[PDB]
């Protein structure tokens, strides 16, 4: 197939979106992730070898969506790279209180029908600046959308032995917007976005508030982000800690989550297994 061949490259700022990308670029191209699994993908610092990685690439791909707040800063230091946001046509769900009060969650990808649209705005642009291989492209979007929208109905079998009125998602970074919309969950988070900010302390003592009056058995955090406060919670509260949910990355690919898919099942599968 040739060792030499270079193959064009995409370059992605996190884990999720590598995975995605690889999906549809199949043996095409090659995807890359700026951060690393684990990784603190909100307010990331980039190195001197991260601007080496991305300046290699023929495309560079982002969330959007204000997800990386370092990404408009890093990309000053790439000459000639194109870039592309993922995220268009997503409705966006808006933060509800604190001082990020209405900006918007940018957690758009862990609803699988808006990763439909994830995959089709990367197809689009593979296509665009790689249009020699857009036959593989689309035959390989195609194919992993199906994929997704195949996982629809077990994901909501899996959930399906918590009544309504019982179906609380508890977790630290208010990630799950989206995926609570689409499953029928009410979320409650200890903050609503990662960031340097006050008033976890706070909230800690709102949600064991919410926690005592409605019996919620279950409190998570994720994967990227203390477990402390998640741990304060259950504590002091009839609550098990169910934790680690998968959101703003992937594990490595020895780890438990090694697939935008599995992250998605693993999430779902630790939320059920919570209840
Ligand atoms: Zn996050």
């Amino acid at each position: 197939p040739s060792d030499t061949a270079k193959k064009f490259k995409v370059v992605t700022t996190f884990t999720i979106i590598q995975d995605i990308a690889q999906n549809i670029a199949g043996d095409v191209a090659v995807v890359e992730s700026i951060t690393k699994p684990g990784a603190e993908i909100h307010d990331y610092q980039p190195t001197p070898r991260d601007i080496v990685k991305a300046q290699s690439a023929d495309l560079i791909l982002w969330n959007g969506m204000n997800l990386e707040r370092w990404f408009e800063k890093f990309f000053e230091s790439i000459k000639d790279v194109p870039s592309a946001v993922v995220t268009a046509g997503i409705t966006p769900l808006p933060i509800r209180e604190g001082p990020y009060s209405g900006i918007a969650n940018p957690h758009a990808w862990m609803s699988p029908s808006n990763a439909l649209i994830y995959i089709e705005n990367i197809r689009k642009a593979l296509v665009e600046h790689d249009p020699a291989h857009a036959e593989t492209y689309n035959r390989n979007a195609q194919a992993y959308a199906e994929k997704i929208k195949a996982l629809d109905a077990p994901l909501r079998e899996r959930l399906s032995r918590i009544p309504a009125e019982q179906r609380w998602l508890v977790t630290s970074e208010g990630a799950f917007s989206y995926l609570a919309k689409d499953y029928g969950f009410k979320e409650v988070y200890l903050w609503p976005i990662n960031a340097e900010q006050q008033g976890i302390p706070q909230q800690v003592r709102h949600v064991i508030d919410i926690i005592r009056e409605n019996k919620i058995p279950v409190v998570f955090s994720e994967s990227t982000i203390s477990d402390k406060p998640a741990k304060q919670v259950s504590k002091e509260t009839g609550a098990q800690y169910g934790g680690v949910l998968y959101v703003d990355s992937l594990s490595g690919e020895k780890g438990p989550v090694p697939t935008y898919i599995s992250l998605i099942n693993m999430t779902v599968d630790t939320i059920a297994k919570g209840f």
